[PDB]
Parts: C-alpha cells; structure tokens; sequence
DNA sequence: GTCGG
DNA sequence: GCTGATGCGC
DNA sequence: CCGACCGCGCATCAGC
C-alpha cells in the first residue's frame, strides 16, 4: 500500500505485454519491478528515486515521473481505450484463452463473455470450463477455506493408502490469508528418481466430490476444479497436483511453495554461486546434491534461511 | 525493459 | 488417421 | 551496446 499506485501501473503494463504485446520478457521486467518497489520501505519521491533499485531503469523511472505528477499514464489510457487491446486483455482472463486465441477470438469479433457463449463450439474444453466458471476463477480463496480444503485432500489421500505424503504448497504454504488456488504436492514411497499413482488419488478425490473438473490430466500433473461440499454453494476452485519423485521431495516443495519471483530470484542466485536449481534437483551442471530440507538448500547457496512466509515476492 | 558483461 | 508444431499454464 | 531473462507436461489441430 505503499507505494500502491506505482505497483498497480507496473502490473497493468506487465499484463498489456503478456496479453497484447506477446512481450513476456518486457512482462516479466515490469513485474520484477513492480516485486523490488512493492518491498521499498519507503514512499516514492522520484523517477531517480526508484531508478537506484535493480530492475527499476530509464523508461520506468520516466512512467514513474508522470505517475507521479499527473496520476495517470497516458500509455494506459490509450490502451484501456483502444478496443483490441481491451479486448484482447479482458479474453485472455478465461482459463484457457491465452494470448494467440484471445487475439484470434477478437479478430473474429468474438470480444466479451456474452460472445463467448454464443461460440462455445469454437472452445476446447479446457475454455469452456473457464467460461463456465469464470467469475468462480476470479475470486480468492479465503485462508479458512483452504484449510478445509486441506483437511479434505490429505484425508482422500489417506484413505487411497497411508504411505502417500501431500502437501500444500504455493501461496497457502508461504502463510497467506487468501490464496488463489489450491497447489498440491504429493509423493509416494514407491516412485523414486530411479524407479497410476497420480490416478488413483484424482479419482478418490472425485468419488467424494471434491473433484468437479478436469482440465489436463497425465501421470505426473493434475489440473482441475475443486468444490467445498455445501446453503449457497462454495464457488469453484482452481486446483493443482503434482506428483514427484519422493528423494526430491525438498527440491519440489522449495518450488512449488515460491513465489515466483522469488524462485526467479534464487536460480539467478544460484549462478552467482556455482550451482543450478531447477524444481527437481541442486546441481554444481553436475550429479544432483544430496538434499534433506529447505535449508539444505538455502546452504548450498549461502542465503539465510527464510521462512515460506517470507517468500512472497 | 533491464542489467551485467 | 498420424504427428510435428504450437498454445496454455506454470 | 547486446543477449538472458526456465523450460516442461499436457491438449489440440493443420498439414499431410
Ligand atoms: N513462472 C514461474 N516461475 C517460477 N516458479 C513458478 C512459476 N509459476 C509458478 N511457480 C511456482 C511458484 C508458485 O508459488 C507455485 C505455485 O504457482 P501458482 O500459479 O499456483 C501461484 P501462488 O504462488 O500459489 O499464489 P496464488 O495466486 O495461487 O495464491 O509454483
Ligand atoms: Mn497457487
Ligand atoms: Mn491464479
Ligand atoms: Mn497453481
Ligand atoms: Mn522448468
Ligand atoms: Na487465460
């Protein structure tokens, strides 16, 4: 709250560059920015002000001058204003539109919801389904919720055997108050890195019907729709699983905890010290370390630990 | 769009 | 009918 | 001043 304003701009032109431009690195540029100024302790002043921080440079230190005199940028205005860029913007908030089919949708002059509706035949099925919960998809989960959630998910996963370990990761895990999905990470003694697992719990988890969707499905990932049992219903939840292997455990759960930003900045990181994480080992690229805890990790690359809860960039 | 090389 | 190409979310 | 900034699992379909 901050520097609210500043950040608030930044991420609209992030989404302008991702959605419109087909520009993900200029995406994540002014996300990175909008991450460091968003930590800034103090309030912004200046353009130059904000320039002395990495990823902030010469054109957004400019945004950020006539930001601050006029409350506005002229940029966003014209953009907000110019219909293929609304549009494009607005289609792409469908689970399942990206940027080329939002882009072609609109060429089509299939432009809002309504339109969509009215061409369902022109969606695959992971579109129709965010249509159909589009306003579901767009609201937060409230943190009570999702610990229900979790009661019911480690429960499931019990009852299919007890040797399964689930875990919730993502923005639940680093502590927040809401969260906009549900992420779960889920191993099993049997599938090590040498070695239907991921099917059985996806199916238990329908059979009580926590599981109303599906959106991909294969052996190691789930991507589905969720729904507390019920009064108004809940509303529908995005849900996540992933299925790793069990002695990479830590690896996982260091990345699927994030944010992701701050999984950007620890691989940068880890560079800067000899090593390479991705989500499933640490690599000196060499043989994968040895790996027992977060903080192994954290080790190996001479951060001080931190908490989940103080990885939220 | 930014920054280290 | 098959599959390389690519989109999508992450 | 110029390139790196992750790369992958899963679904779809244009071009044979
Ligand atoms: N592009 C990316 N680069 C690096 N790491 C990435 C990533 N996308 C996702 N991740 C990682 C970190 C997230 O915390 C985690 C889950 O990704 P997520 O898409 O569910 C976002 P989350 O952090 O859970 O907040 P929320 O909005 O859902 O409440 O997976
Ligand atoms: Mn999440
Ligand atoms: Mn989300
Ligand atoms: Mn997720
Ligand atoms: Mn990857
Ligand atoms: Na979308």
């Amino acid at each position: 709250t901050l520097n609210g304003g500043i950040t608030d701009m930044l991420t609209e032109l992030a989404n302008f560059e991702k959605n419109v431009s087909q520009a993900i690195h200029k995406y994540n540029a002014y996300r990175k920015a909008a991450s460091v100024i968003a930590k800034y302790p103090h309030k912004i002043k200046s353009g130059a002000e904000a320039k002395k921080l990495p990823g902030v440079g010469t054109k957004i230190a400019e945004k950020i001058d006539e930001f601050l005199a006029t409350g506005k940028l002229r940029k966003l205005e014209k953009i907000r204003q110019d219909d293929t860029s609304s549009s494009i913007n607005f289609l792409t908030r469908v689970s399942g539109i990206g940027p080329s089919a939002a882009r072609k949708f609109v060429d089509e002059g299939i432009k809002t919801l309504e339109d969509l509706r009215k061409n369902e035949d022109k969606l695959n099925h992971h579109q129709r389904i965010g249509l159909k919960y589009f306003g579901d998809f767009e609201k937060r989960i409230p943190r009570e919720e999702m610990l229900q959630m979790q009661d019911i998910v480690l429960n499931e996963v019990k009852k299919v055997d007890s040797e399964y370990i689930a875990t919730v990761c993502g923005s639940f895990r680093r502590g927040a108050e809401s969260s906009g999905d549900m992420d779960v990470l889920l191993t099993h003694p049997s599938f090590t890195s040498e070695s239907k697992l991921l099917h059985q719990v996806v199916e238990q988890l329908q059979k009580v019907h926590f599981i109303t969707d599906t959106l991909s499905k294969g052996e190691t990932k789930f991507m589905g729709v969720c729904q507390l049992p019920s009064e108004k219903e809940y509303p529908h939840r995005r849900i996540d699983i992933r299925l790793i292997p069990k002695d990479q455990y830590y690896c996982g759960v260091l990345y699927f905890t994030g944010s992701d930003i701050f999984n950007k900045n620890m691989r940068a990181h880890a560079l800067e010290k000899g090593f390479t994480i991705n989500e499933y080992t640490i690599r000196p690229a060499g043989e994968p370390l040895p790996v027992d805890s977060e903080k192994d990790i954290f080790d190996y690359i001479q951060w001080k630990y931190r908490e989940p809860k103080d990885r939220s960039e």
